[PDB]
This record gives C-alpha cells, structure tokens and sequence, in this order.
C-alpha cells in the first residue's frame, strides 16, 4: 500500500512541474571547485556561497554529487548538506558521493574500510552488510543521502587500470553477495544506493576517465557473468544503477562519428538504448533510477559534445546525467542553460517524448520519497546536527569495526618456516621499503604504536621510498645492516619485464621500479639471509612477482598514513599481522596468474595460508 501511495503521489507531484523543473531533476552537477567573484583560479568548495547557491535556485537540480574536496572536516560538511538543501527551492535534493570504503573515499573524517577486494578476501556477506550500514550512517549523520556504491564489476581482467581492488572478486557470486548485502545496509540506514557499472567495467583494460573502453565479450557471456550480479541485487530492490561508458557491440553495435577524429565508434553502454531501455529497464525489469557515470570523463567528453552526451544518455533512457557540465564560476553558469535547451529542443521535436521526462522524473521523485529525502525529515538546528556527526563520523565504534575487517582480510600467501611472525629481540634494526613515503609512514607509524604497547620489543626503524628509484649499492648497504625488511609493492597492471619466464633483474636505471626495486631489495635479503616480508599493497597480482619470497601476503589497499590520519586501515593490519599481533582469514577473490610460467595460475581464488600453521585456510 505504501508502494501503491508512493506511486501516486510521485505522479502527482510531477504532474505539476514546468518542463524547466523536470529537466533540472534529471540533472545532477558537482561543486567540487568554485571560483568567486574576485578570486583568480577556483578553489575547493567546503562552504556554501550565495553564487552557487543561486544556480541550484534558477536550474533546480536533482541532485548534487560531492567530492573529497567538498567533505572535508565533519563540521563543514554538515553546514554544506543544510545549505544545499537551503537553497534548494521547491524538492530536496540528493547529495551523493563515492563512499565505497578502501581505495574510494571521499569523507575527511570518515571511517575508511579495507575496501571491496579485501572484503572479498573475508568471504562473509555480514562484513558486506557491516560496511555499507556504518557507511550509511555516517552519511546519514552528514546529511549526504545516495551513496554510489556498491561497486558490483567483477574484476576478472588482472590488468583492469580503473576496477581493481574496487571490486570485491573476479567470481560472480561472491560479487553478487557482498554487492547486495553492502546494498541493503546503505538502504537500511536510509541510503539511497547505486549498482555500478553497468553493464559491467570489469573485464576492460582501459579506464573511462582516459579513453574509450571497448568489450568484445558475446550476449552468453556477458550474461553468465558481467549482468549476474547487477540481476540479483535489482530483484532485491535496487535503488539506482549507475552506467558504464563502455562499449559493448554484442549489445549495441551502433556506431557515432567521434568528435575527436571522425573515426566509427561503438557508442558507449551509457548512451546505447538498447543496453539501457531494452536490456536495463525491459529485460532486467529495472525501475529505479539509472544514472550515467560522469559525463566528463574522457571515454565521452572526447568522443560527444557536452550538450549532445546529455540528451543521447536521456535518448537511451537514463533518469540522471551525472556532472553534465563544469561550471567553476557564475562566469560559465550559461552551460546549464545550453544543456537544459538541448533537452527542450529534443521534447519539443518528440526525440524524447515528454511522458519519457516525466517517467524518469517520477522514479526520481519516488526514490527522494522511499528514501526519507522528501519531506524533509530533520528539524535539528545545524548546530545539534553537527555535534551529533562529530560523535558518529570517524567513532571509535567504527574504528574497532573497521580494524576488525581489514585484520581478517589480509590474506597470506607465503609463510615458509614459519618466517612470520616477526619476533625481533630488543634493538633489532627493521627496514621498511616501500615506493611512498605516506606508505612507509603507516608502516613505522605502527611499529611504533605497537612498541608504545609493549607488544613487541623496542627497534629501530629506517624507511626507503622507492618509487622512481633505481637500486643502488647505498640501498644495499641498508639491507645488509638491517636485521628484518618489510617491503611493500604496488601495480596496478601487472607489468614486470619478463624473457622466457626469467623476469629480468638486469634493468639498472629506474623504468621499471615498481618491479625492479623491490625484487632487488628482496634479492639482496635472501642473499645475506635476511627475514623478509613483500606485503602486496594494491592489485594482488604482484605476489607473482616475488616467487623467491619465503613470507608474502596481500593486504588490497594501498593507502598511508599523512597529516596524522590513516588513509586506510590495510597497511597497518597487515603490520599487525607481520608481528603476530593479528589474525588474518583471507583467502585470495581472484586468481594470481603466473609471471614466469605465462598461462598459468600461480595462487587460485580460494588460496590463504593460516599464518601460525603455514596450512591453507
Ligand atoms: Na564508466
Ligand atoms: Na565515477
């Protein structure tokens, strides 16, 4: 009954909009700089101003997609939700923002979470469930109601340069179940939530915010795998489904003249039709909100004019354009106004019936009702909302929770002779190497603490920041002195040099250091008989890398420790791990193929060593 009236009231709510309201409703700009009258370049937009403020009055969006640069401090961010809201004239607006947990954060102060892959490495659905309903509320608390998450790609292409550890396994049933119980703990804390992308970013190699993605995969494929978890979590309720500018010619094999060379192109899923109307709304049954990714990236803003990529993602039948134009001061505001008579030119020709408006406004609508967004539901000042946040955001209730998943997510690879744990005797001499000194931070930062607990005895720690280095007798030196080394690596695309298996350590300047370094440093400490540890810190495909290691593990998020704060909490639990303080239960979400036997699979899904037994988990 409840569906029935939200229905109803949604019709009639549209039923009395202008044309220019409706249209406002399907769009959804960012703020993220913002250049005031008098200032010279924009800046970050972390309080409200009258300039902006007056765009959100005379376009009337939808929405408002924030970023890090917007969400600073808890506080701040609180005053901007209610602002916004303020200025919004006639409906509440959705304020949205990429709070995945891990890599992808935006919150200043918010709970980071190991993120997607780590945990697809801790298997259970609950720890799904946990995250998005702790995200949800923190989100909640800053009064930011749609959440793009979860991340439901299935990353079964290793070399994937923009999915990665953003994606919980290269299987799609564990995808799918942890993409749906992430799901239902944003909706359960009155999060509007969004499957991306669809139909699937997962097996590409090429990143949509730098160019155009292409997958060749056949329908039978792409059904039994990119569209499974997508199917499951919309006949649970989906709210929202954000597209993929990929593209997909089993699908859609339509092709446009690219703006950037007047080359064919296949059109991308967010503006195919038939991917969106026929395979997403009819096919699928989808009825919530369907959102484009940000129209700014490079996969369309090369390829489609500004104008021309919001009315063809409408054509295709999306409710939303996602960051339609940049607009960074009052100077450029008139791109809302071309984009807005684009659309207008297009009902009026009957290329997008009015009645498809309407729709696609009505699931809007409907969705800011469902999801407490309209009426407003918060009569708390600002001032009791923000002290309420500053005990939520960040808690220590959080904290614990988040520890707690990336401890059990770190996934142990390697412990031959039972290397790990590390007990080192007083004024031992631990070497930490890792490419970033942020990385090296978080790494001392907690030996430090664990000294400070008496956890382990007292040493002392030396770092060596290795990106774009090449390794020298100065760095070898260092090893040979200390007295335990733990290296951290990182890729993205896994891309050592290798000749018939050999990969080739012969490399003497710095082209290659994220794989030559440190298989050097860990070729120098097997030499002098060193305990050495290589923790993965990114893609887990680099453990292929270190073959020769006796104690490897993977920790899915790469992230350091800068101005005081951990920006993940996965380094510091695979440290804990290393000096026994921790337990890991990982076991790896997707396969490790082989670098010096091409072809085949060095470590399976399913592979982690229990870390005190050396025996598979
Ligand atoms: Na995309
Ligand atoms: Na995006």
């Amino acid at each position: 009954a409840s569906a029935s009236k939200r229905a109803i009231d949604a019709n009639q709510i549209v039923n009395r909009m202008s044309l220019d309201e409706k249209l406002g409703q399907m769009l959804m700009p960012d703020f993220r700089n913002w250049q005031k009258e008098g200032e010279s370049s924009p800046q970050a937009l972390t309080k409200m101003n009258d300039e902006v403020a007056s765009l959100v009055k005379k376009y009337q969006f939808g929405g408002i997609i924030l970023f890090a640069e917007n969400v600073k401090t808890t506080k701040q961010t609180v005053q901007l939700t209610d602002d916004y809201q303020k200025a919004s004239p006639k409906i509440p607006l959705m304020l949205s923002i990429d709070q995945e947990g891990g890599i992808v954060t935006r919150l200043g102060e918010g709970t980071n979470f190991p993120g997607n892959m780590a945990l697809g490495a801790a298997r259970s659905r609950i720890n799904a469930y946990q995250t998005g309903s702790i995200i949800g509320k923190e989100l909640s608390a800053l009064g930011i109601n749609t959440d793009f998450s979860p991340v439901v790609d299935i990353n079964n292409n290793p070399d994937n340069p923009v999915i990665g550890v953003r994606s919980f396994s290269s299987n799609r049933e564990l995808t799918s179940r942890l993409g749906l119980y992430t799901m239902k703990g944003l909706q359960r804390q009155d999060i509007a939530s969004a499957l991306k992308h669809f139909p699937g970013h997962g097996d590409t190699d090429v990143d949509s915010h730098y160019g155009l993605p292409l997958v060749s995969h056949g329908q039978e494929r792409l059904r039994e795998v990119e569209l499974y978890p997508f199917q499951k979590a919309i006949d649970a309720g989906a709210d929202m489904v954000m597209t993929a500018h990929v593209q997909f010619p089993a699908f859609d094999d339509t092709t446009y003249k690219s703006k950037l060379d007047g080359s064919d192109i296949l059109v991308p899923a967010t503006l195919s039709k038939k991917v969106m109307t026929g395979l997403l709304r009819q096919e699928m049954g989808f009825n919530g909100v369907i959102v484009t990714d940000a129209l700014n990236m490079k996969a369309i803003a090369d390829h489609f004019g500004q104008e021309e990529a919001v009315v063809m993602a409408v054509k295709a039948g999306v409710d939303i354009a996602l960051m339609p134009a940049s607009v960074t001061s009052l100077k450029e505001e008139q791109k809302f106004a071309r984009v807005i008579q684009a659309l207008k030119e297009a009902v009026k020709n009957g290329d997008i019936p009015e009645q498809q408006i309407n729709n696609s406004v009505e699931r809007i609508i409907s969705l800011k009702i469902k999801r407490g967004m309209y009426p407003a539901r918060n009569s708390d000042s600002t001032k009791e909302k923000i002290a309420k946040a500053k005990k939520i955001v960040g808690s220590k209730q959080h904290l614990k929770a988040e520890k707690k998943l990336a401890e059990k997510a770190v996934t142990v690879l390697k412990n031959e002779q039972h290397t790990l744990p590390f007990k080192p005797k007083k004024g031992s001499r631990i070497l930490i190497v890792a490419p970033y000194e942020e990385q090296t931070a978080s790494i001392e930062q907690t030996i430090h603490d664990l000294i400070k607990r008496k956890k382990i005895k007292p040493v002392s720690l030396s770092k060596m920041n290795f990106a774009s280095q090449v390794f020298k007798t100065e760095h070898e030196k260092q090893v040979k002195e200390a007295d335990y080394i733990i290296t951290g690596s990182y890729v993205v695309k896994n891309d050592p040099v290798v000749n018939d298996g050999v990969i080739d350590d012969t490399i003497s300047d710095s082209s290659k250091w994220a794989t030559v370094f440190p298989r050097a440093v860990m070729k120098a400490a097997l030499q002098h008989n060193k305990p050495f540890v290589l923790m993965s810190l990114r893609n887990p495909y680099d453990a292929a890398n270190f073959e020769e290691a006796k104690a490897l593990i993977a920790v899915y998020g790469f992230k350091g420790y800068a101005n005081g704060r951990y920006l993940q909490p996965n380094i510091p639990a695979g440290v804990m791990a290393i000096f026994g303080q921790a337990k890991p239960k990982g076991t790896l979400p997707v396969d490790i193929p082989s670098v010096t036997k091409p072809g085949n699979t060095l470590y399976p899904l399913g592979y982690g060593l229990n870390i005190k037994t050396g025996r598979p988990l």
